[PDB]
């Protein structure tokens, strides 16, 4: 059975996480974890509860990791204990990914030192402290690193990760079990697609979880250049 | 506050509905609930555990209602005190919207009688026998009903919601935090643009399913026929 894991932490935003978990669930001879420190509930930054499977020392050896984003991402870019997890399971996965801004927390685990990724538009400018080079696409791919942007990249790389862990019959059949075929009612999903007004009010929104970050960063870039 | 309320039964397909609640989670002035029999764990089809935070009883008047699918479906379209919630938050809320075969619960409820609506692919031949006037699109507006096909049309319609609660700008604010702009690598998300050895597969899986639901469908339509 392939073993696939998401990292599931206090204030994930779980769009992230539960769009590629339905996803890759439905494929045959998988089975899905979701880890944190300890068995038993999770709160997403929306309130919502999810209940996390499994530990990290109890955790099988994955073949594919997914770091999802969310408010919590900063307190993760400083747990020396799950970045010391992602290490350890990343070296010997056949895939390492993550979702909008789980990149950060690949960045701050050493992960991103000279590999093109990209993460979320607002917070873009944190990569190359990390030793990332960095790419405006939405779906970034160096070697064995997957990083994606936007809430349901990973619904995307998931179909993905189907047709080369299985074919493309089997995603394409996953994708029509799925019904699957968006089509969003506006076309503000960029920042280049936005009206300008629209930018604006999300950039202020933003500014001050981004000064935190910016804080975050560079503690994290300074203990690997240690 | 708005008040948006979103059914959480066992054997629910967990996509259908933590779509739209994480897109609709981050407006402003918004209450959104998980409904059940009681406050507690509820298992989604794919193992993953959710919890619920209110019972039938102590819901609020709800502004939205949402049914998601999945395969515990055909147990909700015969379950009586589910079926008279629907029906007395439908009364008065301002949108009854549903996603793939929850429309077949808003069906038993009686509320598609009469109505435009649709459903997931495979299970379409059975909005007839409901009384509804069955149409082939993905997303399908009667009045207040908003009926959509896809493991995530409640992330599409929750945009469109959000422009008709509040305004376009916040729609689209909206979008650009979440860095909304899907791109699948496949193009089988319809029995139309899927290739047939692929519909033919998807087709062979449901059909337990299927001949399942049609019993249940026309016990349901005998009752609404009472």
């Amino acid at each position: 059975a392939v073993q696939i894991g998401f990292l599931l932490f206090p204030e994930v935003q779980q769009l992230d996480l539960t769009g590629p978990h339905d996803v890759l669930a439905s494929l045959p001879d998988v089975q899905v974890h979701l880890i944190w420190k300890e068995p038993g509930p999770v709160v997403a930054s929306s309130g919502l509860v999810l209940q996390a499977t499994t530990s990290f020392a109890d955790c099988p050896p994955l073949d594919v990791i997914c770091i999802p984003g969310g408010t919590g991402v900063g307190a993760l870019m400083e747990d020396p204990q799950a970045l010391a997890f992602i290490r350890q399971q990343a070296a010997r996965a056949r895939y390492v990914t993550s979702v909008c801004t789980g990149s950060l927390v690949l960045g701050a685990a050493g992960l991103l030192q000279g590999k093109r990724a990209t993460t979320h538009w607002a917070y873009h400018e944190l990569l190359a402290p990390l030793g990332a080079i960095p790419v405006h696409e939405r779906v970034v791919r160096d070697g064995n690193l997957l990083t994606g942007t936007g809430i349901t990249a990973g619904i995307d790389f998931a179909l993905t990760l189907a047709a080369e862990l299985f074919d493309a019959a089997t995603a394409q059949r996953v994708q029509l079990q799925l019904e699957y075929a968006p089509a969003p009612p506006f076309n503000a999903g960029s920042p280049d697609t936005a009206p300008a007004s629209v930018v604006q009010q999300a950039r202020q929104r933003a500014a001050d979880s981004l000064h935190k970050r910016r804080e975050i960063t560079l503690r994290a870039a300074a203990r690997l250049a240690a």
